[PDB]
Parts: structure tokens; C-alpha cells; sequence
């Protein structure tokens, strides 16, 4: 049960836009309990042509905000991911809510809405986008927020993924199925 | 047994130049089963005058292709690595064949030779090389394929590393035994 | 017991400057036993006024040198880290000197003071420093040396961290609580 994910290759379960009437992408998130820290693995695959065109320009920004409750269960209504996470006990969602907080980011490490302590609970790094026709690689800046702020009375934990493109003439086409490359990461996990 | 590796400080076990009939590099590969993911650790060291006199050029491309059978076993023949991977249980491999599939990259999140899913199963990142005389750092792109294509009937999985340099004037002498800094990756292990 | 650390959020446990009568930074370090590997986590925070004003220039290089005795305990004398690394069996240390070795960097994969092997035991990568007023990032260079050399007869293993700024005009203020973003690393653990 040391794993909590989206599933290997899942169906469209994102909402890359503050409008979209449905799911436009395909987030693949794999969290694994490693004692003190949690092991991250993140990768996005745009499903909606609207999201598949964003890159067509020269600069873009996609961010997905995830919110959990006090027991580490995804809150579909609040968070951009609209499909619950499950812990691989098959490849199918495992039952027995034995607490998923084990995968939750320590609020003592990653404090909520605090000043005189300014953010300093960010994850920064680079992932890459492989060009449609040409197989080139454009570096897109990725950063994980971690307990951004609780927008809801029922938000106890938060993990936010933000990809930022800012190059000179991205793939001008659409075959740009937009595929962010895997971004490996870790964060101090919540106590028990 | 969470560990499948090349062993600590192995002996020449690669075939880097697509020409050599002898091993010209020492590859260190360590895979550790961690829930639904597999923690990777690669580093490479040059052995032959040939390989070592590569960063003497402002441009290089070394690539190692590994192929395993349905039982997570390495195909020495089809691979550039000519020594089977072993599981930590001493510092010496452990016997029995409970199957090394648990370390094999899931052929569901990373499919084989087909279109409509054109690549997107690549892990791109950056590792470094630290000059001989001086102590300066050179960025050298790394990218891990993952089930490129079954170059043989008896191929179940494949993992291909690829170190590429592209700067302007690198340690041009020779002592350059060549050394990639370790690069850390993670992918979705095979079901079981 | 697979978690050796400083503890989520610690007290200035450092000694960056080769001067400071006392500590001046808050190093956050998490090691995790993981098969033949050790998954690391690193983030440093500036406490002193002197430190929090380094990034008021264009360059800087700070290095926390670490050393352990044959059983894997942090030798506070020789290190710039002045508080032993406790085991996580609460959020407060764990007893039973059943050995912390398993967390230590294999003296074989990473040898000590020697030639014919010069250096070749560094981990290089980039983490980031966010701007105080602007929400920008300035990439710094962190190298992890592993088993540098043994400066004392009681030195068994060592893990040296080095961060390096080398850009052009950094957050010239002081608000610079000097918070380096987390740096994920892995190294091959000592036999047992």
C-alpha cells in the first residue's frame, strides 16, 4: 500500500482550464511512501485540442491544483484532478480507508497561508516537451506548491503542479498532443 | 530483493562504440522496486582510450541499449551491456528466479513500436561531466527511452540510456576518463 | 527506522561561514534507506544576518562539510552541522545503536583520499533560490561530494554539500531568508 496514484495510463481526468465544461487532459501521478519522504512522479498528456494548441505559440502556463481532506482523500469538487486516487492493490483501487495521510505533505514542513515565513515550501525544476514533427526538446519550468492555501473549510492538504513554457516559437501545428516529460520529486510526508 | 543492479564498481561491462568487440566502459545501473515505481540510478565511466578521447571533442553521443526477456532477464547478446544484472542479497547476486519482472518498465504506460502514441515514453534530464585539470562543469543531456522496440523475438522489455554533449570546447587532453554524474529517474514498474 | 534526519523544521544546526562563533543556518536533511540506495532530500535556510546577505551580490559558494564515525554517527566536532542526526521513531529520535551505517555512502563506490580515482564521486544538479520581492528563480549549483577525504582519524564516511551562485544581480535586500529549494539525491549505501 506504499503507493497512491492515478493508475497506469488513465482516461481524461484533468481540467487544464478555468472554463472547460469537461476534462481536457490526462494527469499521471504516482505517489509512493518512502518512510520519511514521499516519492513523486508527474506527467501530463493534453486531451483537448484547446490544450493541444496552447503550445502552438511561444509561451504557455498550465497548472493543476489538488486538494485533499483530513484523511488524504482527493476532493474532486475543489481540485483540478476530477478522479479519485487509488492505491495499487491490483491496478484497481484498493479499499479499507486505513488513512491516506501517509501520502500527505507535512503541514509542519509545508505550512499553510503564512507570512514572515513566506512560501519557502516550493519545489522547482525542469521537465521537457518533445516537439511534434521535429523531435526537439523544449525546457518547460515546473514547480510544485504543496499546501498552497486551503480554499475550502474541508482542505487539509494540497499538492499543486505548475508547468511554464517560455521559449521562442514552440511547435506550430497541433499534433502537439502536449506531453510533459516525467518530473521526479519528493517532499517530507505528514507524520502518520 | 528490492534491488536489481550492476553491482558496486563493476568491471568493464559495456560496448559503447557501436564497433568494439571488447568492453569499453563501466556502467553502474541500480534499480530499486519502490511501490508502483522503480528508483533508478545511472552513472558511466570510460575505459578505452577511444571512449575517453571523446570529450576531447566539443560534441559526443554515447548510448547504451538494454533488452530483457519476459522474466526481466538481460539479453547480453542484444544489449550493449554484456553482464547480466544482479539482485542485492550479499553484494553478490542471489539465486532463484522469482522473476525480475518487478523491475521491468510497465509495457502499458510505455508501449512498443507503434504510432498514435509516438514516443512520449522518454525520460529527459541533465547530468554533468567535471573536467580533468580544471574542475568546471559541463551539461550533458541524458535521456532514457523505455521499451523502444523489440529488436528480437525474445525481447520483452528494453531500456535505452543516451548521454549527449553539445557545448564549446571540452577537456581536450585525455585524462578525461569521462564520468557522467549520477542521474536519478523513476518509472512505472510492470504489474508484478 | 528507514529515516535519518534533522527533523521536520530544525533549529539553526549549521555553521556555514568558516568564522561564526555559532550556527548561522538551518539545514534540513532527510536520508531514506531504500534497498541498495539512499534517497536524499536537502534544503538550507539562512539564520544569521551575514549569511542572509550573501545573495546580495552576483556570486557565492557555501559548503557544509559532514563527517561520520565507523557506526554512522555525525561527528559534530569536524562537521559544520552541530547536532547529531536522529532516527525517526516519533519525530523525536530512536535508540538502539543497531547501526546507522545502512544510511552511509559505500566507501567502495565512493573512495577516500586517493588518486587513479581522482574525484569521480560527486553528484551535481540544480535547485533554486526564489526572489524576495519578485517571484523569480535564480538557479544555483549544488554538488554533493560523498566521502570527501578523512580530515580526522575518527572519520569513516562524509557527505559534503556545496551550493553555488554565479549569475548577475541577485535579490539585493536581506529579506533573503536565503531559502534554497529542496534537492533530491540518491547514492549507493554502505554494505550493512
Amino acid at each position: 500500500i506504499n503507493t497512491l496514484w492515478t493508475g497506469i495510463n488513465p482516461p481524461p481526468n484533468c481540467q487544464i482550464v478555468e472554463n472547460t465544461n469537461t476534462n481536457d487532459g490526462k494527469l499521471t501521478l504516482v505517489l509512493v511512501k518512502n518512510g520519511g519522504l514521499v516519492n513523486g512522479y508527474v506527467s501530463l498528456v493534453g486531451v483537448s485540442d484547446t490544450v493541444n494548441q496552447m503550445f502552438t505559440q511561444k509561451t504557455a502556463n498550465i497548472q493543476l491544483r489538488l486538494y485533499f481532506d483530513s484523511s488524504g482523500n482527493l476532493l474532486t469538487e475543489e481540485s483540478d484532478l476530477k478522479i479519485p486516487l487509488k492505491n495499487k492493490s491490483s491496478t484497481a483501487t484498493s479499499e479499507t480507508v486505513a488513512s491516506s495521510k501517509a501520502f500527505m505533505p507535512s503541514t509542519t514542513a509545508y505550512p499553510f497561508n503564512t507570512t514572515t515565513r513566506d512560501s519557502e515550501n516550493y519545489i522547482h525544476g525542469i521537465c521537457y516537451y518533445m516537439t511534434s514533427y521535429d523531435r526537439s526538446l523544449f525546457p518547460l519550468n515546473i514547480s510544485i506548491m504543496l499546501n498552497s492555501r486551503m480554499i475550502s473549510s474541508n482542505v487539509a492538504y494540497a499538492i499543486q503542479f505548475e508547468w511554464n513554457l517560455n521559449a521562442s516559437e514552440s511547435p506550430e501545428s497541433n499534433i502537439a498532443t502536449l506531453t510533459t516529460s516525467p518530473f521526479f520529486f519528493s517532499y517530507i510526508t505528514e507524520d502518520d
